[PDB]
């Protein structure tokens, strides 16, 4: 494609990445400082996820009850808490490769890059971005308990992600660094169900803009569309409602390019009315979704 | 799998650095005590129609190269040339270089880039080599200098690293050696590409991938020969199914339960009739940027 969707370099968070060991079950954690953080499901067994009571689990559990390791230095825990759906160990060590790092909520629509990791040892990194439906497409690998989702500003890393469930259709479900879920999910083997995922009208309307600075201009057209009447097309092709908030939010993109937000959309309209027809745009024939407006203006 | 991700760049990062010649700075590999780079940062905007690149380089001192990994300045105390690429030595090595290789890929492979501005790293994104010896991209999806690479435990296999920006908007590389893919040359002009086929071993291996997430719809009774195959393969742009392609996708095939010539069938039947708007592992449109290889590692 003309247009990568590039996850942000791995390197400072590869260095955060262990593996925690409960009873038979192990996934990976965010070592920070002196403090592990994974997911608290780790104290459960097959048979304790169908309905667990993790604060009547976790009292029976000790310090010695937890095997930390980064790499093949063992790590000797000295305390836990559980803050919501988190573990949160204490260690007798502070990592010396801890970067600059902060943690975020992000909204709904917004993107980041996510380091799975297998058994503690990282595997790969991808760029994604949180579903309207609160969910993270993945598979088998694409997110392992623990495996973490941040963005990395200039040398500070933001962690706002991290792999707790996966639903029946390769869909995930996860927590921020706080423990608190997000959307509607819980940590516990049951059924569970993804809500009407829709197309993310901002980060396409960006995309389009995108295509522009890179000379692709086909698509665009002489026509004039208000705000309410893209709404209706909108809805109809399943496709995020665009609220006066977002409009604004294209300003920086609309200046640069000088097509106006309506114009823009009175373009994609047509898009989906019509489609490509043999056409592309930056090597795409689909609309993408996940390159969110800071994104692009950073990729441009 | 579904996501097309790349190997963790880490141990990538550190090699990282620019180059500094005249009016231009590109990105250049540092590894041990030596520096890699595109040799046609001593060109000027001009030098690029018609380079000569031995006589420009013999008129440059030592001192002409400025190469700092992310603010400690190297000092270069040797400058060679091989092939497309610029050797430089400079006075310390890399005290981050990891166990390497320098390896170079055959048309249709996949490696992670890792996209560099001025010697700082941007993104990283997963592809593959295109089979006309290019790769896709904008200004900043590899600005020149940066780097593909593969994993193997504790080894890392370079073998691309970004010169050119083609018309079309596609890129051409040298291995890390300095020898082009494909019939591209280090000099601004028109440069015939070939005609970028699908690479029907990666779909292949893609649709082997959907049966083991257990998404199967597109599976049936019908038979092909590798022949009867290639006449509708060629007609729709992918390029020739091979004998060699069948022996690599053997594994899979056992795994899955379901032998390399079936699955052929299922392709030639999505081929002609389209997909009636429907998904294989979330996807509406085939993809062709997973090897074999890639698809065992993901499971």
């Amino acid at each position: 494609s003309g247009f990568r969707k590039m996850a942000f370099p791995s390197g400072k968070v590869e260095g955060c990445m262990v593996q925690v060991t409960c009873g038979t079950t192990t996934l990976n954690g965010l070592w920070l400082d002196d403090t592990v953080y994974c997911p608290r499901h780790v104290i459960c067994t097959a048979e304790d996820m169908l309905n667990p009571n993790y604060e009547d689990l976790l009292i029976r559990k000790s310090n010695h009850s937890f095997l930390v390791q980064a790499g093949n230095v063992q790590l000797r825990v000295i305390g836990h808490s559980m803050q919501n759906c988190l573990l949160r160990l204490k260690v007798d060590t502070s990592n010396p490769k801890t970067p600059k790092y902060k943690f975020v909520r992000i909204q709904p629509g917004q993107t980041f890059s996510v380091l799975a990791c297998y058994n503690g040892s990282p595997s790969g990194v991808y760029q994604c971005a949180m579903r309207p439906n609160h969910t993270i497409k993945g598979s088998a690998l694409n997110g392992s308990c623990g495996s973490v989702g941040f963005n990395i500003d200039y040398d500070c890393v933001s962690f706002c992600y991290m792999h707790h469930m996966e639903l029946p259709t390769g869909v995930h479900a996860g927590t921020d660094l706080e423990g608190k879920f997000y959307g509607p999910f819980v940590d516990r083997q049951t059924a569970q169900a993804a809500g009407t995922d829709t197309t993310i009208t901002l980060n396409v309307l960006a995309w389009l803009y995108a295509a522009v600075i890179n000379g692709d201009r086909w698509f665009l057209n002489r026509f004039t569309t208000t705000l309410n009447d893209f709404n209706l097309v909108a809805m109809k092709y399943n496709y995020e409602p665009l609220t006066q908030d977002h409009v604004d939010i294209l300003g920086p993109l609309s200046a640069q390019t000088g097509i106006a937000v309506l114009d823009m959309c009175a373009a994609l309209k047509e898009l989906l009315q019509n489609g490509m027809n043999g056409r592309t745009i930056l090597g795409s024939t689909i609309l993408e979704d996940e390159f969110t407006p800071f994104d692009v203006v950073r990729q441009c």
